């Protein structure tokens, strides 16, 4: 019988442009009495939360719901409680989650690498590359963009961002898109924008051509 | 209460020539009789296993061993059982592990991306990244060397394998460096040699020189 | 009368992924119970030897016989013995080999030689030799790839191992290629691969590309 509390991810507030925090019970019976509450430093209201999740097949149910709230309110740290109260358990339980505070912040700095000319020989793939290196958090976004408009996620992929270990604490990531040979050749300069909290817009962009790795 | 088992990488066998498959053990505490073996397929003998880990301050105990088997062995798919019996569960528990084979075998391609010209303007610094994508199998190793012999890993980092976006399925992953400028205009080919268990010759380098991309 | 036993190469050993010592024997009379035997040091039992050679029209016989034996065992000179008792000779004489231990280990540095610009314009073919040079042991397995696929042997002879002048003792050699001008222009970067022992992953390979003396 446990509860766990989903912090919303910067790829998670990034995507949406609405933070949210959820409240995940696990080991919890199929029953109703289903108390979820989400209250403020000073226990203010909450937006309503819905779209409660179905019945699991091995007895235990998990309720979820999806709140607003504030990104100065949320960056600033302040305390949120998780209130799970029932039929099983009458002994309220609260869940308190805040905005781990204290990290050095630095930025990412993008070398978006053209391909090497060994692979721009077979005219089946040419693969882009964004090397994303040397950003504190581990909490990066990268998705590219194609003559500004931005791209699907099944086109690329982003890796998970892997400590570099010639720093002390700092991490690198790194974005792939393998796109047509002729599609490299005319056009689609492939803007790469990287979004990440340490930066000073929160966003950086780097941009590749043909004419650039000559 | 669970005992986990982790597979020999393929990067772990060409690294040491030597395959060897553990089980630790976990939420179990610190008592004797502690019941390790490693039975094959038709349950023959197996190399003694030594160097049990330390007693752990939270009232857990994982013990670990390792054993050797032959390459064709384990590559044929023959099932190891690891069997446990402790004071706390005198039930005999069978952990199953088993090569998952049904893969389809396509050999890596590494394209092993330069220095820049733009990057050789700082004069400060020589960034190399070795991409090995298109690969059906997910145990890849790759690793770094200069003039021949090899580099240390405190300088390279492979990439986790993941699949490759635009293709349905196939695996790619890839390793990175940060090296001087002044020792690459003189010498340092940097050759990534890539091991993998479907080419050929089990090795293949790709090469860089100062008339790459001139 | 004399047996005559020919030891196994790392050409013969990385070609056929097991290595085989042999036992010819000459001057002895095409009868019946040839006595062919192969003992370890400590004496252990030994693969079956089949494929007996046929009866020479010189009043000669051959009997060859093949037999699979470990790598490290071989390397660690383990002695083998080649027991031979014929109807003309009831004594037995036995054949003795060993691994000749005692020889450093150095790596071939292979550079692959180029065609030359007043050779292509003929255009009429194009030449590549692969001067493997400068490696202790005198066991070298030279082939060459085309695109990664292994190229037939009837395209190329690799020499035999000799010793280099300038040095005092240090084996060197090399393979032939014979190909066409306009196969050249658009493919062909031609691995010549080569396996030494002492090399630490026992593979180097050295390639040629239409940017190599631009």
């Amino acid at each position: 019988i446990r509860v766990f509390a989903i912090p919303p991810s910067f790829a998670s507030i990034f995507l949406t442009k609405s933070t949210k925090l959820t409240c995940l019970v696990t080991d919890l019976t199929t029953y109703d009495s289903v108390t979820i509450s989400w209250t403020r430093q000073n226990g203010e209201a909450v937006k309503t939360h819905t779209n409660i999740s179905e019945s699991h097949p091995n007895a235990t149910f998990s309720a979820v719901g999806e709140a607003s709230i504030c990104e100065d309110d949320w960056n600033s740290g302040e305390r949120f409680t998780c209130t799970v109260t029932h039929t099983d358990l009458p002994s309220p339980l609260k869940q308190t989650i805040s905005r781990p505070k204290g990290v050095a912040l630095h930025r990412p700095d993008v070398y978006l690498l053209p391909p090497a000319r060994e692979q721009l020989n077979l005219r089946e793939s040419a693969t882009i590359t964004c090397l994303v290196t040397g950003f504190s958090p581990a909490d990066v976004f990268v998705q590219w963009m194609q003559r500004g408009q931005p791209l699907s996620p099944e086109k690329y992929v982003t890796s998970a961002p892997m400590p570099e270990p010639q720093a002390p604490g700092r991490y690198f990531a790194h974005s792939i898109l393998t796109v047509s040979e002729e599609e490299w050749n005319t056009g689609e300069t492939y803007t790469c924008v990287v979004a990440h909290e340490a930066l000073p817009n929160r966003v950086t962009e780097r941009t590749v051509d043909k004419s650039t790795g000559k």
